[PDB]
């Protein structure tokens, strides 16, 4: 609890981009319930799937298969409008004005954690706080605290692989795995 | 990381209404070093020992021994004058203008974390956070985060017993123990 915290969430994140192809699978846990998904990701394309829905972005194209439809919705979403849920990108608001701490909690042994505050009033979330391990950099969790509202939302990491290899093809979505959906074109 | 954290509060402080005289041992982690105490409490009345000072507190006296000046000051100091460091005080500030939010950290299993945000962009601690057991409502370290600057101050709660009964006259400053020591009387 004495290092400097953009120290080390700037470990963390340049630690995450040399880690190669990841695998992630993850806990939400809110106010009304909770759910799991996995999150595959290689440089700025990936695949996401939670209950009945799956996601593909290519790096330019976003596949969404929705299961209560059985349609596929094909898009080309902005650098914004894209929906990860990668854990990791929340240590990107350090450089969007919330101003940082750094402590250290244990009981199980002691973890990082540090304290995103976001210096403008207006903005939501209002903080954000994440659980770094001290050794190997690893985040285990990130909270959200909403500005309006009182409930938290948990992101847990239960598994993190890197140094995976994807192939292109694994990013593109593939009409023969899904025979009976209706393909929905946007672009 | 359900339940309301107004209520986890009220249950962590009304238990330690009740607990009758305490003992609690600390450790106080800041930027320039980490120092040890030990507190002694039983209703307004209060003992602290630190290395190299002693402070009694009789509901309306307090006798406070500095070691390097062998010396021993005595006041009566008003209710906020008083510094008791009894780390279940920050609790109170959810009374005081601080919203609350309630999470759940574990790696170790799980405890309650509970953050204080200060409503008012001038007070100071700008943050609290609290973490406390889930089953037993134990508060097990309490971290102040300054207004102005980076570092966190951290407490963190070393032991804790309850049930204890101490004589009025523990409270009451014993000059037999300080032969040497010049008294130094502010009332």
């Amino acid at each position: 609890q004495q290092p400097d915290a953009k120290n080390i969430l700037e470990r963390t994140a340049e630690a995450f981009r040399k880690a190669g192809g990841v695998k992630l699978a993850f806990t939400v846990n809110e106010q009304q319930g909770s759910y799991a998904g996995v999150l595959y990701l290689e440089g700025e394309k990936f695949v996401v799937e939670t209950e009945g829905m799956k996601t593909w972005f290519d790096g330019h194209t976003q596949w969404s298969y929705v299961a209560s439809a059985d349609e596929v919705n094909v898009s080309e979403p902005t650098q914004e409008e894209l929906q990860t849920l990668n854990p990791y990108a929340w240590l990107s608001l350090y450089k969007q004005g919330y101003r940082l701490k750094l402590s250290s909690v244990g009981g199980d042994k002691s973890v990082y954690y540090i304290t995103m505050t976001a210096a403008d009033k207006r903005k939501d979330p209002e903080s954000v706080y994440l659980f770094v391990t001290k050794d190997t950099y690893r985040l285990h969790q990130v909270d959200l605290a909403p500005r309006g509202s009182k409930y938290m939302t948990t992101i847990l990491i239960d598994s993190y692989q890197t140094g995976q290899s994807y192939p292109d093809s694994f990013f593109v979505f593939d009409k023969k795995a899904y025979p009976t959906a209706e393909v929905i074109d946007m672009r």
